C-alpha cells in the first residue's frame, strides 16, 4: 500500500473514534481542520505509519489544540493547546460563517440600519468574510467575522446585484455577540438585477452551437493504480488532497528510459490571498486567504460530466472530515484526463526530402472550489517533452459595491449605481524540489545585453548570466520581465552527457504582485505576495506561506519567518515558494457573471535531458 | 462580389497580361511580389476595383519596378523605377536560392576551404541566407545572399547536425559571381547525426498513446461565404492571404444585438526577424527578416488533416503568384475550425441554490511556414466572450555551428561539439483598430500603488492611470510588466451604456525586445523591435514597420520614419504595431527537433458590451 494513497473514510472516522476515545472531541469540539501527514524523510523507511494533523476548535470558548494522531497504532501522537492570541486563530467553520446572519437580524443598531435603507431583514444576505488584525484590541484572542449586506429580492435572485454599501457589522462568533456595527452613510442599493439566467437578461439563447465530439475509443492513455497513482507517457505522479490545499500532487517524476527520475517532491497552491484595494472602511480590511483562512478543499465542488469535464474522464472522489469528525466525500471533486495539444514538432526538409508533424498532448488534474461569490479551477498538467504547468482560472460574480457619485479611483462601474472595488486574486505554489533527487540549488538567470566594440563589432551579440541562491537571506528575489528573468532548479551532482548539471527552468507570467503599502497589515500577514519567488531550505514544519493558523493573525508569520533562519539552500533539500496572480479591476463584461480569466506558471526541462524526450512518440 | 474575397488564379494571369500588354513583363523579369491591395477608405465605393501591386525584378541587371495594376479596368496604375542602392532590394527569389550552392562549388576558395576539412563538395549543402547591410561597399546596389555550410551524409540525412563553422561566402546572385569566401579557420565538424526519424535514434516507438478523437456531428459551426468570409459566433470576418504575410484577418467585427459593430479593420504580422547573437563573424551578419526578405505566406505548408489539423476542418487554398506572374495554389494552406476551450464561466451560489456552468471555445484560422531549418505556426483566436488573440508556434531544427572548445557566452551546447548560436524570434503584429469605427485613440494604463495615510489609513489602496498618447510622438511606448501596464484602444465618440468610451485592452506577454546594441545595423533595420508598441495615424503607403524593401537595405524607411510625422492619433484612423518575441537560449532538449515553443498577445473587450456578451450561451 502506497503511503501516499488518499484517506479513506473509515481513517476519518477512525481518527474520530480515536479523538472521543482520548477525551479530545466533546460536545463542544469541533475539528476546525484534518488532514493526512505524508512520510517523512526516509528512503527505505517502511513503517507504515499514517498519522493526521487536526485543529480543535473549543465551542465554549477553551483554548483550541493541534493533535497529531496514528490512525495505524490507534493513538494521540501528539496534542497542544494553542495560544491563538499569539500563533493565530483556527480556520473557519462553516457553522461559525452561518450564525452571523441569524445575529445580525436580531440587534438593533443592525435593523436600523436596514429600517433607514427600507430594507426587509429576512431578505438582506449576509456575506460573513474574515476578520484580519486591525485596531481594534477587543478583537486579539477572539474569533470575528465581518459581515457586508446584500439585498436579495426572491430565492432564485442574485443578491450580489443588491450590495447595502455604508454598513458592516463585527462579530464575535464563540460568544455570538455583535461587537460593532458601522454606517457611514445610506448609499443607494443597486436596483437592476443580475440573474445571468433570466431570460429577459440573456435574451434568447444561441442555437448556432454545433456539438464538438472528444472521444477515446481505446479509453485513456494513462492508468490509475492504487486509486491515486497516475501513470502517463513517462511521467508517475501521486494525486492527493487536502482540506485546506486541495488538490495535490507527489513524487512527480520521469522515467528516462530505464531510471525513474525525480522532478518535484510536492507541488501544491499552498496560499491564495484576494486583496481589496476599497479604501472606505468598509472594505479596507476585506482580503480573503482562501486556502489558509476558508480551506479551498472543504469547498470544492462536485464535477458535471460533459460540463465541467469533457471527454474521457476518470474521477477522484476524494473524503474530508466535517466539524465533527464524520468522513464526507467530495463526489466526483477531481477531473483526470488528457487532452489534445495541437503540434509538438514539426519540419518539412528541403535537403532531406522528410517532413515530419506530430502531435502534443496533455495530462490534465484538476478540481473546482466556490469560495461565496467567486469559483476558482485549479488546473495542473504535465505535457509529453516534460513540461509542468499549473493554471489557475477565476469565474464567479465579482465582489460588488455602490459606485460612488462622482466616480472613484478604487472602484469601476458595471451598472448604474453597481460599483466592484479593485482587487488582486493571489497565488502561491509550493513546489518540493527533488530534480534528480533532493540536493538542488537555484539560480536566477537574466538575459545580458552587450555593447558594441571589440569582440562585438556588429554590436550583435547578447548573452546570459546566472547567480546562485546560497543562502535563503538572499532567496527573495523579484520578476524583472525586460531582462527576461527566470529561476532555474538544478540539481549539483546530477549531469546530463554534456556534463552540465540537469535542470528545470520554472517561466513567470510576471503579473504585478502586492500592491498594498508596504506597511499595511496585509502585506505583513501576506509576505509571500510582495515578492516572485521564494526558496527555502526544506522543514517539516515549514508547509504554508502564511503559517499554519492564518486567521487573525498579526503578521510575518510564514516565509519571512522561515526565511530569517538564513539556512543552506546551495545544494540542499529545497522549496520554491512562487507567487503569482491577476491585478483585478472589474469591466462591464465581467456582470452578472464573469467569464473565465487565468494566471500560472510552468516549469521546463533545461539539460534535464540528454536531447529531446519525445523522440519517440509516434506518427499516428 | 466582395472586395475582400482571396485573389484568384484568373486575376493573377490576367494581371500578367496587363504588365506583358504594358510592356513591363518581358523574358527578363520576374515577379520578386504580387499582392492584390485592399480597398481604398472610405465608404464612398464606386464599384470594385480590384489592384494588385507587383515588385518586378530583372534577371539582366536593369532597375527594378514597382508597379500597380487595377486589375479591373486593366490598366497599370503606375510604374516606377527602383533606385535599389537607396529604397532597398526586392525580396530574394526562390531561383535566387538554388545559385549560391552551385557557384560554390565551382569557387576555387571554396574548394580549397572544403578540402582543408576533408568534405567532399557533393555532400556540403549551403544554407544561402539574406546579406543585410554591413561593412561592404562593393554590395550596394547588389543583390547579395551569404551562404553557410552544413555536411549532409547521405540524401535522408540532416545537414543541421553538422554544420561547417569558420566558414562564410558572399555571392552576387544577379552577376552569378563568388564576391568572397572567408575561412577563419577549420573546426571539427559535429558527427552525430541529427536524424529523428532514425530508430535507432528514436528507439522503439511508443505504443502507449491511445486515440483522442474530435468530431462534429453537426458539422461547424462557423459558415463561410464568398469564398473566405466566416461568420462564427457572432463574430464577422475575412480570412486574406498575402504572398508576404501569409494570413490576414480583415474587416473583424462582432455583431451586438442587431449591430455588426467593427473591432478591427485589418490584423496580420507585418514583419517577423530573427536576430542572432553570436559576434562570430562567421554569423555576426545572421538576421533573417522572414516576412520582408524571405515571404512567409510562399513557403506555407500544405497542412494533412489528422496530422496537423485535428477535428472538422474547413480548409482554404490560397492563389499566389510565382517568378513568371503564373497563378500557384497552395492546397490545404489555411485552417479553419472550431475548437472546445474549456470552461466559459461557473458559478454555484449559496443564496440562490443556483449552479450554473458554461464551456467555451475559439474560431482557429491558422497556417504553417517553412524557412529553411525553421517551421513557424501562426494562430489566430476568436473567443466567445469577444477576446481576439495571435500566438506564434516555433518548432523545426535549430541553426547550428560548432560550439568552441572551453565553451561560450553566445552559443549553447546540444550534442558533442554542436553549437546553437543564441537568437531571437521577434514579431510585429500591425492591428489597424475600428473600435466601433475610425475615430480610435490610445492610452497606456498602468496600476498604480497608493502610500498609506489620510484617505489611505490602512494602506490597502490601489488605484491605476490612463495617459492618452495624441501625437504620434510620444506613441513609441516600452512594456512595464511590474506596473501591469497594458494599452486601450477606445472609440471616444462611442459609448457604452454607463456613458464610458468603449474600448479594447492589449494584453503583452512582455518578453525581452530586440537586445542589439542600438548603433547595430540591425537595431536600425528592425528599429520597430525595440519598442513594444507604436501607434500611427493610418496612411495607404504605410503597411510595414521595417518598409516595402527590407532586402539588404538600411535604416531610414518603416516606423522611425512614419513616427516624425508626428500625426495626431487622438481620436483618429489609427493603427497600432506590438511588437513581441522569444528569446531562444538553445536547450538540450531542443535538439535533434526542437519542441513548439510560442509568443503573442491579445485584446480583450473593455466597457465594449453593456455586459457580458455571452449571457446567451446555452448549456444544452
Ligand atoms: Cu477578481
Ligand atoms: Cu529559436
Amino acid at each position: 500500500a502506497s503511503p501516499f494513497r488518499l484517506a479513506s473514510a473509515g481513517e476519518i472516522s477512525e481518527v474520530q473514534g480515536i479523538l472521543r476515545t482520548a477525551g479530545l472531541l466533546g460536545p463542544e469540539k469541533r475539528i476546525a481542520y484534518l488532514g493526512v501527514l505524508d512520510p517523512a524523510r526516509g528512503a527505505g523507511s517502511e513503517a507504515e505509519d499514517r498519522r493526521f494533523r487536526v485543529f480543535i476548535h473549543d465551542v465554549s470558548g477553551a483554548r483550541p489544540q493541534e493533535v497529531t494522531v496514528s490512525v495505524t497504532n490507534g493513538t494521540v501522537i501528539s496534542a497542544v493547546e494553542l495560544d491563538t492570541a499569539a500563533t493565530g486563530e483556527l480556520p473557519v467553520l462553516e457553522e461559525e460563517f452561518e450564525v452571523v446572519e441569524q445575529l445580525l437580524a436580531t440587534d438593533e443598531r443592525w435593523l436600523k440600519a436596514l429600517a433607514a435603507r427600507n430594507l426587509d431583514v429576512s431578505k438582506v444576505r449576509v456575506a460573513p468574510l474574515s476578520a484580519g488584525v486591525f485596531e481594534y484590541a477587543e478583537e486579539r484572542g477572539r474569533r470575528i467575522l465581518r459581515g457586508l449586506a446584500f439585498v436579495q429580492d426572491f430565492p432564485e435572485d442574485s443578491a450580489w446585484a443588491h450590495p447595502v454599501d455604508g454598513l458592516v457589522a463585527y462579530v464575535d462568533v464563540v460568544s455570538k455577540e455583535v461587537t460593532r456595527v458601522i454606517d457611514t452613510g445610506v448609499f443607494p442599493v443597486p436596483a437592476e438585477h443580475g440573474n445571468y439566467t433570466d431570460p429577459e437578461l440573456t435574451g434568447p439563447l444561441r442555437t448556432t452551437q454545433k456539438p464538438i465530439s472528444i472521444t477515446q475509443p481505446e479509453g485513456p492513455s494513462f492508468t490509475v493504480t492504487g486509486g491515486n497513482h497516475i501513470e502517463w507517457e513517462k511521467w508517475s505522479l501521486d494525486v492527493g488532497f487536502d482540506v485546506r490545499e486541495g488538490v495535490v500532487l507527489h513524487n512527480i517524476a520521469f522515467r528516462d528510459g530505464d531510471r525513474l527520475r525525480p522532478i518535484i517532491n510536492r507541488a501544491s497552491i499552498a496560499e491564495m490571498v484576494v486583496p481589496y484595494g476599497d479604501p472606505s472602511p468598509i472594505r479596507s480590511w476585506q482580503n480573503y486567504f482562501d486556502t489558509g483562512e476558508y480551506l479551498v478543499g472543504q469547498y470544492a465542488n462536485s464535477l458535471e460530466l460533459g460540463c465541467d469535464c469533457l471527454g474521457d474522464i476518470t474521477y477522484l472522489s476524494p473524503v474530508i472530515s466535517d466539524a465533527f469528525g464524520n468522513p464526507r466525500e467530495i463526489r466526483n471533486g477531481i477531473c483526470m484526463h488528457e487532452e489534445d495539444w495541437g503540434i509538438l514538432a514539426k519540419h518539412s526538409d528541403l535537403w532531406s526530402g522528410i517532413n515530419y508533424t506530430r502531435r502534443n498532448r496533455r495530462m490534465v488534474i484538476s478540481f473546482f472550489t466556490t469560495i461565496g461569490n467567486y469559483d476558482y479551477g485549479f488546473y495542473w498538467y504535465l505535457y509529453l517533452d516534460g513540461t509542468i504547468e499549473f493554471e489557475a482560472k477565476a469565474t464567479g460574480v465579482v465582489f460588488t459595491s455602490a459606485f460612488p457619485e462622482g466616480g472613484s479611483d478604487n472602484i469601476s462601474q458595471l451598472a448604474p449605481g453597481l460599483g466592484a472595488p479593485f482587487h488582486q486574486h493571489i497565488f502561491s505554489a509550493r513546489l518540493d524540489m527533488a530534480i534528480d533527487g533532493f540536493t538542488n540549488r537555484v539560480e536566477e538567470e537574466d538575459v545580458v545585453r552587450q555593447t558594441m566594440g571589440p569582440g562585438n563589432e556588429r554590436g550583435n551579440a547578447f548573452s546570459r548570466k546566472r547567480t546562485v541562491l546560497t543562502r535563503e537571506s538572499e532567496a527573495v528575489r523579484e520578476a524583472d520581465a525586460r531582462t527576461g528573468r527566470t529561476w532555474i532548479i538544478s540539481n549539483p551532482e546530477s549531469k546530463n552527457r554534456l556534463n552540465e548539471p540537469v535542470g528545470y527552468k520554472l517561466h513567470a507570467h510576471n503579473q504585478p504582485t502586492l500592491l498594498a503599502d508596504p506597511g499595511s497589515s496585509i502585506a505583513r500577514r501576506a509576505a509571500f505576495a510582495t515578492k516572485d519567488l521564494w526558496v527555502t531550505r526544506y522543514a517539516d514544519d515549514e508547509r504554508y506561506p502564511t503559517g499554519d493558523f492564518v486567521n487573525q493573525h498579526s503578521g510575518g508569520a510564514g516565509l519571512p519567518s522561515y526565511i530569517a533562519q538564513d539556512r543552506d539552500i546551495d545544494g540542499q533539500d529545497i522549496v520554491v515558494w512562487h507567487t503569482f496572480g491577476l491585478t483585478h479591476f472589474p469591466r462591464v463584461e465581467d456582470w452578472p457573471i464573469m467569464p473565465v480569466d487565468t494566471v500560472g506558471f510552468k516549469l521546463r526541462p533545461e539539460g534535464f535531458f540528454d536531447r529531446s524526450p519525445v523522440l519517440d512518440v509516434p506518427a499516428n
